[PDB]
């Protein structure tokens, strides 16, 4: 498993701590476009590897971190940059559109 189960008191050392690109996941259970893009993130942590770390927080378990980031939507992807958030994508997207907006962003 690449990737990393975030909790509220982790996310500062696992995302805002990190040297380099984490792609953080906020979702829910009962959230159907969550569920979708949930297998598109397994993936894409095995292609990426190397080159950035997808985190996921589930928002029900962990309540504190979304109004942070301003979160309403979900699923939320945010690309974080050292600790400093590079791009945001609001809603789901394939394997192919993911690539495309990681790609895009990572340069």
């Amino acid at each position: 498993d690449k990737i990393i189960h975030l909790t509220d008191d982790s996310f500062d050392t696992d995302v805002l701590k990190a040297d380099g690109a984490i792609l953080v996941d906020f979702w829910a259970e009962w959230c159907g476009p969550c569920k979708m893009i949930a297998p598109i993130l397994d993936e894409i942590a095995d292609d990426y590897q190397g080159k950035l770390t997808v985190a996921k927080l589930n928002i029900d378990q962990n309540p504190g971190t979304a109004p942070k980031y301003g979160i309403r939507g979900i699923p939320t992807l945010l690309l974080f940059k050292n600790g400093e958030v590079a791009a945001t994508k609001v809603g789901a997207l394939s394997k192919g559109q993911l690539k495309e907006f990681l790609d895009a962003n990572l340069a």
